[PDB]
RNA sequence: CAUGAGGAUUACCCAUG
RNA sequence: CAUGAGGAUUACCCAUG
RNA sequence: UGAGGAUUACCCA
RNA sequence: UGAGGAUUACCCA
C-alpha cells in the first residue's frame, strides 16, 4: 500500500493533463513534480505534524508555472515566466473521527467546485461582488 | 450579476447539504455563514488585495465545527465542541491571463479530487506513505 | 510487492478484530493505525537502523488504548483512559542470513503462543513462578 | 499454578524444534535457556516490577544464535557477529484487567503473525517499503 | 508507472543471474538487495534532490561483494576486504529536458559499455596506460 | 595493447555519435574529449590510486554539455548553456581478484541498462517510486 | 587520509574525525 | 553512539561510558 | 497569531 | 518569509 503515487493535477480530458510524479520525501516533506525541465514543472509538497497536544496540521503547497523560453545574448533556456503560489494549512483536532475528516474534505471540495463563489472570482481575475 | 451568494459547501446528495448564505462584506473581507446557532455554523472567509506592484494575494478560510451540546449546571447550550480550520493564500501575478486563471484553478480541483494523495491522506487521518 | 500493508493487529475471529492500516512514513518511520481518532487510535510504529558497522537494530512500538468517553467543559469527547505500551528492540547482526531471520521470527512467535509461561503470566496479571 | 516450566521456542513441528527450559530464578528473574553452551543458546529471561505508581511493567529479553555456517560446541568470536538479541518492554497501567491483559497479549501476537509487516520484513534482512 | 521493482543487476544469461529487490524506501531513499545476508549482499541506493538552486542532483551507491573464496552465510572479517563500493553523483541542471536527460543516460551506458576503456581497466586490475 | 583508445561515449546507431578520444594524460589523470571547441567538449577523466594500504580507488568523472552560440561583445562564440556532472567514486579492496572485478563491472551495466529502475527516473525527470 | 542522500565556476572547495 | 529487570505525557527524557 | 511579503519548506513584525 | 502556534481576519520569531 501506498499514496505516494503518481496523479493527475490538472486534469484536461485525456489530452494535455498534467501529471505530477513523486519525487522526493526528505524530512517529513512529501514531493510531487511534473515530467521534463524542473524550471518548468508544476510542483506539489505535503506534510503532517502535530502541531500542539491537541491539533495536527497539514501544510500544503502549489506552484502553477507559466511556461516560456528565455533568451539572452542568444542562448534560450526552457524557464517559467513566473509562478503561482498556493499554499494552505489544514487543522484538525485529534478527536477527529475518520467520518469527521471526510466531511472536512467535502468542504474543501464543495468550496472550489465549479460555479460557486470563490473558484468563479479567482478564475475570472476578480474579487466578490 | 453577484457572485457574493448563498452555495454548497458540503455536498451529501440533496438532504444533509450543508449550505453557506452571505453574511457580512466589511472591509473588504466577504463572510458566508451556515444557518442556525452561530456558534455550531460553518464559516467561510476570502479577501483579495494587491500583495505587492505585481501580485495579486487571495486569503481564503474555512471552519468546520463538530456540532454538540454543552451542558454545565444543568443549563444546556449549542456549541462546537472542536473546529477544524482551512487557511489557503493563493498568489497570482498580474500578467495572468483569465486563462491562466483557469488552469490554477483546475489545479486545485485536481490537488482535491477523491482518490487522489492528498484527501485521501486527510480523509483517513493519515500522512504521505 | 512492498510489505506496507495492512494487518489484523488483534484477531477476534473476523468479528470485533482490531484491523491496522498504513498511515504515515515520514522521517524513516512506518506508521500504522486503525479506524478511530487519533486519540483513540491503536497505533503501530516500526524503523530500521544500521546502528553500528555491523549491527542492524529494529524499533517496533504498539499502543493499546482503552477507550473512554470524557465530559470535558461539560462535553463528550472519545479519549483514551490509558494506554499500554510496548517497545521492542531487536539486534541483528549484518552477517545473519536469510535462513537465521527467519529463525528469529520463529523464536519471537513461539515466545507468545498461547499456553506458554509468559503470554501466560502476563494475562493473569503475575509474575513468573 | 506455576508457570515457570520448559517450553518450545523455535517450532519446527516435532523435528528441529527447540525447547528452552528453566535454567535460573535469581532475583525473580527467570530465565530459561536451550541445551547447548551458553555462548550458542537460546535464551529467554523474565521479570516484572512496579515501574512507577500507575504502572507495571514486564521486561523479557530474547538471545537468538546465528545459526548458519555454526560450528556446534566452537569457540566463534566476535561474540557480536553470532548473536541477535531481543529486548521488550511491556507497560501496563495499574487498571488494566485479566481481560485487557489478554487482549494486550492478542495485540502482540499479531503484531507477530506470520505473513504481516514486521515479521515478513524481518525475515527477509529489509525494512519497510 | 510505479518504477520501484525488482531488476537483474548482474546478468549471466538466464544462469546465474543476481536479482536485486527493494528492501526499503526510508526517508525517500529507494534500496534494493540481494537474498542474501547484509553483509554479502548485493545493494542498491538512490535519492534525489535540489542540490542548489540550479542543479538537482541523484545520488547512486552501489555495493558489491567480493565472491572469491566467499563462504556463503560465513562471518568474513574484516568488512574491508570483502566488499567494493561505488559512489555516483550525477548533477543535472533544472533546465535539462527529458530529452537531455535521456542523452546523459546514454553517455553513462557508453562509458561502462563492454570492451570500453574504464570498464576494461576496472576488469582488469589496471589502470590507463 | 594499451587501453587509452578513443570510444563512442553516446550511441546514436552511427549518426550524431558522440565519440570520445584520448586528449591528455599529465598528472596520472587520463583524459578524454570530444572533437569540438574546449569551451563545447564531452569530457571524461579517470584515475587511480591506492587510497589506502588494502584499497584501490577509481575516480571517474563525465561532463555532458548543452550546446550553444553566445553573442558577447556584440560577437558570436561557441559555448555550453550548462554542463551536467556525473562523478563516480569506486573503491575495490586489493583481495579482489579478475573476476570479482568483471563481477563490479556487470554490476555497473545492468544498474544502467535501459528499462531498469534508475535510468527510468533519470530519464523522466523524476524519482524512484 | 577518512566520512558526508555536503556544494560548485568541476581533478576544486566546505564540515566533521 | 553504547549500557541500564532506568522513567514517561511515548519516535521522548534521565544516568553512566 | 497576522486579508504580513516573497527568489516559496525561506524571511519580517 | 516560517512543514511558526492559535480563543482564527488575531498573535510570536
Amino acid at each position: 500500500a501506498s499514496n505516494f503515487t503518481q496523479f493527475v493535477l490538472v486534469d484536461n480530458g485525456g489530452t494535455g493533463d498534467v501529471t505530477v510524479a513523486p519525487s522526493n520525501f526528505a524530512n517529513g516533506v512529501a514531493e510531487w513534480i511534473s515530467s521534463n525541465s524542473r524550471s518548468q514543472a508544476y510542483k506539489v509538497t505535503c506534510s503532517v505534524r502535530q502541531s500542539s497536544a491537541q491539533n495536527r496540521k497539514y501544510t500544503i503547497k502549489v506552484e502553477v508555472p507559466k511556461v516560456a523560453t528565455q533568451t539572452v545574448g542568444g542562448v534560450e533556456l526552457p524557464v517559467a515566466a513566473w509562478r503561482s503560489y498556493l499554499n494552505m494549512e489544514l487543522t484538525i483536532p485529534i478527536f477527529a473521527t475518520n467520518s469527521d475528516c471526510e466531511l472536512i474534505v467535502k468542504a474543501m471540495q464543495g468550496l472550489l467546485k465549479d460555479g460557486n463563489p470563490i473558484p468563479s472570482a479567482i478564475a475570472a481575475n476578480s474579487g466578490i461582488y
